[PDB]
Order: C-alpha cells, then sequence, then structure tokens
C-alpha cells in the first residue's frame, strides 16, 4: 500500500469503559533541576490541553469526548529527570492511547521549553504506555 | 535564566530588542519496535496505510502549531521544515531527523522538536495495532544556528 | 497555597447522559453616538458578533484549559440595542445531551461575541466597557 | 443510527501537469497522500470552518484519488460516516473540497490556471 | 514540484527571495435553483443571512490556510475581502475573494480557500431547502505576487 | 472592505493593557488563596489560558489580523476587600497591528478560566467590566 492512508471504520464498535496510561522522561543534567515546582503546572495544562487535540495532531485519529485526563509530573533527583505518568479515560468506542501517548509527549515538550535556557542538551526519552483498559 | 518570569509565575518574554537573525534547528527522534513490527512497514502491509508519508505529513505540521502546542512559545513563521523518515533493520527502529529554518527574533529548537515527537506519535499511531509496546525515545537536538544564545552541534 | 502548580480535570464518565443547558448574558456599554452607528448606519455588524460567538462556543475546551470537549447541540446568539442605557445586550444559548453542562460555552458565546462588537467600534470609541458578563439559567 | 455521505471533486488541468503527477508515480506517492491527509483532517474539522456546524464524531473519513487523463483531470471521491443525530454531507464536501485544494497547491507551481469543479454531493 | 527530489514530502525555503507586496483574486460558484437563489435574497432561508454568514467563513478560512493545507508557509495577511454577490440569469451565486500581504511566499491558497469555505457556506445554508447544490467553477484570476497573473 | 487594509503601515513598538474583574463570595475568594479549589491551581491555569487566548485571538476575532505577539503577561490578584480577582494584562509587539484585542481576549479568556475553576462553589459569580488600560503605538492611557 503506497501513499495510502485508511482511517478504521470503528462503528461496529460497542460503549465501552476504556482507558490508557503512558509515561515520558526528560533527563537532564542534575543542576539543570533547579525548579520552581508554575513551571508544572504549564507542563500540565500543555498535556491536558494536547489530549484533546489529539484528532488534530495524529492524522487518522478519531474526534473523541475524553471523560478525564490526568497529568503527573514528578522530580527525581537519583536518576536526573523528570518523570511524566498520564491519565485518560473516556465511554464510547474509541480507546485513549494516543491522547495519553501525546499527552505526556507535550507535556514532556513543555519542560523541554521550560529550561531550554539552561541545557541547549537535554534527552526526551523514553516514551511508552503502562497499561489500558 | 527561564521561560518563566522574575515571580514564580508564567508570562511571555519580551524578544523585540534581539538581532533578527536567520535561525535554524536540528532534531532527531527514534521508534523502537519489534524486528515484526518494522517488517511490515518496509512491505506496506499495516492497514492503517503509508506510515512514512503520513508520519511525514503530520510533523511538517505538528511544526506549524508547536507555539499553539507549547503554551508559552511565540508563534514564528517557518520557512522551511524537512522530515525525514528512515528505517533501520539493525536496531529495530525508524530513526527520524527534522530541520526548521526561520528569520525570526527567538529560537527554534521547539518546532524541530515537536514535529519529531509527532512523526514518532504518528508511526506509533500507524502500527500500533501490530504491537502495544513499542517505545519512543530518544528525542534529541542536534544542532542550532542563528541565536544569540550557545549554538550547538552534534 | 496548597495544590499549586497543580490541574485535575473532573472526572465525568460516572454522570448519566441528559439534555443540559445554559443561558448567558453579556452587556457592552458605549456612548450613545456608537450605538447610533450600529443602528442607525445592524446586519454586517450583528452577523460578525453572531457567528464569533457561536464559533467561539464551539471552541470552548479549546479555550478554557480544564473544560471537557464537547459536542454542542444547539448555539444562539441574540444582540438587542439599549438605547435607553448607551449598550448592546448579548444573550446567548447552549444546549447538548451529555455527561457535561455548557455553562462555559454560554458563557464564551458571550464573551466573544462583546469582543467581537468591541472590535467593530474600537475606532469610534476607545473607552468602552464589556460587562457584566454573567450566567442566566441552567438545566442539568 | 448508521448514518453515511459520499462526495466527489476534480481538479482539471493540462494533459502535461497530470503527466507530472504520474511520470514521477507521485500519484501513489506523497503528493496524493498530502491530499488524502489533508481532506480527512479537513472533514474533522468541518464544524471549525462553516459556522453552522456542528461537531460530530466520524466513525470514517475516506479520501479516494484517482487520475483521469482521458478526461484531463484528477477525480476525487469521499466518505463519511458516523454512528448519531447528524448527517455528514457537509463532511463530505469539506473534505472533497479541501483534498481538491492540496493537489492545486502542489501543481500551482506548474499551471498558473488550473480549474476545481464540479464539487457534489453524490 | 511542490515536493521532494525523493518522492518526499517537503516545505521548501522560500526565504532568499525578496519582500514583495502580494496578491490574489479568486472566483467560484455555487449553482442552485431559482426559488433557493431567491430566499438568500430575500433573506427568508432559516439558517440566517447566508451572504453575511458565507463573508465571515471565508474572511477566517483565509487566515486559516495553511493550517488547512498541509505544506503551505504560515503567513500574516494584511487584507481579506469576501464579496458576494447573486446572478438570477444564471441560477447561481457568484463569490469573488482578495488576499494580499507584504511577504515572501504567494497568497493564492488564501483566496482560493477562501472562495470554496464561502462556497462550503452557502451550500450549509441552503443544504435544507435543495440537496442538488453545485459548487463550481473555482478559479484563480488574478496574482501580483513575486514569483505577476491575469 | 471590513478587514482593514493594515500594510502598508509604520512599523512601531505596538503596546496594550487591559483589565478584568471577576467578583466572587468571600469562601470562594478564600478556595483560592487556601487552593482548595478540587480543579487546582487556579491563578495559573488561568494566567496559562490568557496567555494562549491572547496567541488565537487572530483566530476567534473574526475582523482581526494575524500577528505575531512578542510579550503577553497576565496578571491576576486577590482582592479580599473587593470579593474579586482583578486581572492585568500587557500586550506588546512590533508590527503594523495594534494589539488591543489581545490584551483584551486574554483578560477575557483568563477571567473565563477563573469562573471555570471556582463555578462549582458559586454560580452566580460575574465577570466584569473588561477595559482597556492603555495602548502605546497617537498615545491612550486611563
Ligand atoms: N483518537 C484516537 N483515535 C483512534 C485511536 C486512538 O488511540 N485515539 N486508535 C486507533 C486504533 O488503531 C484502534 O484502536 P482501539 O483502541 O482498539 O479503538 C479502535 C481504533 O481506533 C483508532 N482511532
Ligand atoms: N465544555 C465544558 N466542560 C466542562 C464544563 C462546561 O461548562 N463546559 N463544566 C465543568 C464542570 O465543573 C462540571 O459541571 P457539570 O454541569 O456537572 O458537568 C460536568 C462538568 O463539566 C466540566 N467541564
Ligand atoms: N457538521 C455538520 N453539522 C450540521 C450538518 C452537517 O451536515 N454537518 N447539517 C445541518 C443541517 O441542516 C441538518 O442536517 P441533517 O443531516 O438533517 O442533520 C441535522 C442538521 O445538522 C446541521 N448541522
Ligand atoms: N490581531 C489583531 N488584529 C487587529 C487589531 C488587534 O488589536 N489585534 N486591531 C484592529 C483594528 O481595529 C485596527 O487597530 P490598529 O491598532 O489601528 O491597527 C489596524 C487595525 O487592526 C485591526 N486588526
Amino acid at each position: 500500500a503506497a501513499g495510502e492512508a485508511h482511517m478504521v471504520d470503528v462503528s461496529a464498535k460497542a460503549e465501552t469503559v476504556r482507558e490508557a496510561r503512558a509515561e515520558a522522561f526528560v533527563t537532564m543534567r542534575s543542576e539543570t533541576l533547579a525548579m520552581i515546582i508554575d513551571v508544572f503546572a504549564t507542563a500540565r495544562i500543555a498535556g491536558i490541553q494536547a489530549a484533546k487535540r489529539t484528532w488534530d495532531l495524529i492524522p487518522l485519529c478519531h474526534p473523541l469526548m475524553l471523560s478525564k485526563v490526568e497529568v503527573n509530573l514528578q522530580a527525581e533527583p537519583e536518576h536526573n529527570r523528570v518523570r511524566i505518568e498520564t491519565l485518560c479515560r473516556l465511554t464510547g468506542k474509541t480507546g485513549v492511547e494516543m491522547e495519553a501517548l501525546t499527552a505526556a509527549s507535550v507535556a514532556a515538550l513543555t519542560i523541554y521549553d521550560m529550561c531550554k535556557a539552561v541545557q541547549k542538551d537535554m534527552v526526551i526519552g523514553p516514551v511508552r504506555l503502562l497499561a489500558k483498559s
């Protein structure tokens, strides 16, 4: 299949409570954790906002109505990093995997934008998902 | 020394004073998967379609919404965007390399990273029916130009 | 200052799917001459304010960080000239069948229509005032 | 309550122009892929483009592109489908129009007087 | 072409080009039955003022051209005009738009998008009455960018 | 021609200051300071929200021009004595177009967020007044 974009038909599916949790990391130098925590709130909003626009960022995703989005951030001085864990949930025909992965990635991008001045090079990753319902 | 105000609060830094130079930034991303997961990409056997073309466009579009995605960034006019997708069977991964350039007052690290991130999120969306536990990463910056701040390479 | 840097979105999967409704209002006070500009010399002006408020309401989830994305079933925005008060009254109506109310949509519809009217008359009068913006009714 | 709608659009050009889409096999490459992605994206934003439309939860968006050298044009056909309270006509026409516009943008450099139309429901 | 030698899709760097006042005119048509055209004129379509609704829809679609059309450059429009006119002799509505800015890349897509989106809107207003409407033709009338046309 | 042809105007430093108020009951203004509003950090969310709104003004107000902002600041300040939150925004850029709508939209969406963050507690909060404080680019203040 060359040059084609097919969107999966979800009409036939049942309405179920679906759920997904992803995680993402922003690794940096130890000092670069000079930390205000509303720096996290900016990143927290960015993930929630990204989660709600996922159908618009990912070309083949469905418009969905999220029941809840939560974005948590943790600083791990022992590992030189910020840990993010996301949670998206709805009751519909479509899972919320991409929403969580997007919400974690953009929260990660946001922290990079906030600290980009101190360290030119920081490493975002890994980005993956813990479990889904 | 941040994207934050003097008080512990969020504002938008005034960039107007600085010099307007041609700026550039290149970033990279990796999508780690199974050998079988990468093999259906080369064969075009994922039911969702052309995975690289879709990830190419998505990142390009992602690039232009960066100021709109990253809450505090300045609106910018990208002059050039390149999103490169490459298959690496030997490491079980797709390597992604992006390139953003414009003539403005504020840097372009975020546009290049964002383009790289969504191309990765897209490649994931396109193949996730086959493998649910793929790993996105690392996401890094490879170079930056035009900035008054410390320029950077490799 | 507890809960600092924190952003919780209320969970709504537990609520019942019912028809929910919200009415909001807004006023834009101006000089009488500015209010005479619209009525005497109103369609192109009220329409812009009408449309802007309707599309704005359809974007409330994009504007209010912690609001739910919902699918609006009806959006009505009426504009009224009130010469006795040197002002323009806006009244909006939002309604759908879902788990989330449509309060913010109705409020946003009113706010943006207000801002739209402000932009339209901004050249004639510098010091126009928007307010009050308050909610009129809710059913849910 | 499965509802469905299909639209179509044409982007008429010179036979020389339509050959740049196929003699580089771009037609089953990125050029058609872009118009296909654009139209799908546009269809999911019909409510944001057309003032009096409702936001809808689409079950499917299809954008098929086919070259008709025989008529000097690219034929476009769209398909929108959902299970809900609102038909999806505007979504199909929007997907159809924007998908045609992307193709104009692609070949805009080659020909300055390309013509889009007709755009109609099926 | 507007894509890569690779056959890859990319956005071309146009920064080297001069910063000139570019302009674009496009026209578009929406053919309907005579009664449907008259309900626009009498303003008896229940949704509301069709031309005014379409005008605004077109203006705003123009400001979103780079965000709708995937490979186009982000631009800052200086002026957008959206003109609506009924032509009873042809059973149709004629749309004529105007875009212009001081930039390094043209504004054709901005005018064409405005014409199509004003046309989609006119369709959406009158759709309840008629499902037979045909949009077209949609074409470019002029360009005075740095890359002259008419 | 209701969308004004902004080119060609002089490229000048343009600035705008706007203000807005969200009146509430003292328990509501108290749970903001306590930060016992369930949705979260109210001022942060309203501060971020107002800022993005400034960058989206061109897309919300039909006849406004697309522009590129340089500075957006959103001030939230609690006024227990007046049972209200005062918002003051400041928008600046260098271009051909003024920034009044941005400052006003930012102030308005920040107000709308504050309403969103506290509305579970109080349904009858009242947003107003929303006005311009200053624009520089002739000049105006007061
Ligand atoms: N917004 C959004 N749209 C989606 C998916 C998604 O995760 N988010 N998964 C895609 C899939 O591959 C399938 O996964 P799923 O979770 O089984 O649900 C059906 C499909 O939805 C598809 N469309
Ligand atoms: N788009 C949108 N999203 C919303 C609310 C809203 O008014 N509009 N209210 C918020 C609430 O506090 C709750 O109020 P509610 O009326 O119980 O409805 C559910 C919730 O929706 C929440 N998210
Ligand atoms: N997104 C979207 N919104 C719409 C319509 C539509 O086709 N798409 N039709 C409009 C109509 O006039 C009616 O068409 P319909 O197919 O009868 O369904 C209900 C109405 O939805 C209205 N709003
Ligand atoms: N984004 C944006 N677009 C705008 C204005 C604005 O404040 N923001 N002012 C509007 C005006 O009324 C005029 O004000 P001005 O500051 O004289 O500049 C020209 C016009 O730009 C208009 N478009």
